[PDB]
């Protein structure tokens, strides 16, 4: 399984800074065949970012999108628009959207289907909250989210899907899950995939860990058998930091 | 009161079409001192649109934004990013956001304030549901949204704000309100603005009607004394149609 390290800038940056970032990084990123290097920037910057990253291994992703191809959805961006722009990845179901913008498992599922329909690789986010974790419902919660998100896909598509396990309590908190625990949950996710789509799909689908991943600990996560990469927020904002992250995928 | 016609493309178009649209229209839009012509396009296209429309009377707007300048809001675009790009207008609280993406009066207000503190002219949407309408709560519902949305502003900035009354039941349904009725609702709104910010602000603030506005009925709405423009959806997608709408502003 080829590792995939994705940077989620969230709502940060200015066009100029976004371009400089890609500019300083696009050339020193590992070769595509060794690591999937992704930067998910704000909608406003995608156009120039795709332009700047053209002819390099740096891949550009969106932090979200709608499920419909077009329609009366003021403010939403469609997968058609993203594909057309040259965006290749899209983050779906990030806890931030599930918590504040009414993103549900149902809409995540619709978007996941829409992603594969429009040629975008989906990075599906799942994760338990502190309360769920403390109630020992982690596996059930994560299983349920993964099941509903992948519902309707063929095993061939699941192979290309990317699932990002991100315990909500670990996002931007400075408290990350231990590699062992994260590996266990990711192993459970892979197992859930295996029971839904077969061992072949589960052996190919890449599962990332996300939540306070830093260039000083990505290796610990990446080293785990069930963890194929990292979804990185805070530590993906600086070019130097980002480079260290993707570098660990080699 | 200078009329203002804003086109809300919603989630439609591709970058190329959007650029062609601006190119075909930018130089044939009425003089800015006569009518404010605005195009609110998907986040993805703003950059190129702003560059293309630069130096013309065609203004570019966003369909929404978050209220924070930056932060952990995956998928959101901040007012800072928009201003920086050169975007002048932003639609806020569109009924589509309110019913589908957890947009509340509280968040709209936060955005209205963010817009003003960031140099963006907000087009604040309000409107009643078919139910609320059938239950004679139209004036109440609309007055409530307008009060909460504007709460915190000074009379000086309220003068520069734009309110867009849009009967939810009239949006994209082909069933638009009657000019008389819309004039009543808008009249009520203006009164509310007066009772809260004084008459000087109530007479300057521009109130648009929105919902199934077409080139063949826009004049009937602009004719009304309380209606200073229109927020147009479907009829704003075609360049030729958009030009007719804005021409009615003269």
């Amino acid at each position: 399984r080829k590792p995939i390290i994705a940077g989620n800038w969230k709502m940060n940056g200015t066009l100029a800074e976004a371009v400089q970032f890609v500019e300083d990084v696009k050339g020193h990123v590992p070769p595509a065949d060794e690591v999937i290097s992704v930067v998910c920037a704000p909608f406003l910057f995608l156009d120039r970012l795709v332009q700047a990253a053209d002819g390099t291994d740096l891949k550009i992703g969106a932090q979200t999108m709608h499920f419909a191809d077009q329609g009366a959805y003021t403010g939403e961006v469609s997968p058609v628009m993203l594909k057309d722009l040259g965006v290749t990845y899209v983050i779906l179901g990030h806890s931030e959207r599930r918590q504040m913008f009414a993103e549900t498992d149902e809409t995540v599922n619709k978007k996941v289907l829409a992603a594969f329909t429009r040629g975008l690789i989906p990075i599906i986010c799942c994760g338990e909250s502190l309360e769920e974790r403390e109630a020992g419902q982690t596996n059930a919660v994560v299983a349920s989210q993964v099941e509903k998100a992948l519902a309707g896909l063929t095993p061939e598509q699941v192979k290309q899907a990317v699932i990002a396990y991100e315990p909500i309590w670990a996002i931007g908190t400075g408290k990350s899950s231990t590699p062992e625990d994260a590996n266990s949950v990711c192993g459970h996710i892979r197992s859930v995939v295996s029971r839904l789509f077969g061992p072949e799909a589960a052996e190919a689908i890449r599962i990332q860990y996300g939540g306070s991943v830093k260039p000083d600990n990505i290796r610990d996560f990446l080293a785990q058998q069930q963890i194929d990469g990292a979804l990185v927020g805070g530590a993906s904002l600086e070019p130097a930091s980002f480079l260290q992250l993707v570098e660990a995928g080699r």
